């Protein structure tokens, strides 16, 4: 349920009213719904985490993740 710095995940930014600010932004990276990324650091209360993508490190927020969807890799 929680996100710890060790496991992998997949980017699926798809909300019910996701604003273009976040959507039109990711476009610059070329990471559309269905990408793969790793976790650098996360907190159970609420902290700033960083994702590891194809030769690119993006930063996310425990509150920001609330909008974008995530999909755990294949165990």
């Amino acid at each position: 349920m929680q996100f710890t710095p060790d496991s992998a995940w997949k980017i699926t930014g798809f909300s019910r009213d996701i604003s273009p600010a976040y959507r039109q932004k990711l476009l610059s990276l070329g990471m559309l719904p269905g990408s793969s990324f790793h976790v650098v650091r996360v907190a159970p209360l609420g902290d700033p985490v960083h994702i590891e993508t194809r030769r690119v490190s993006l930063v996310l927020r425990k509150k920001d993740l609330a909008l974008i969807e995530l999909e755990a890799v294949a165990q």
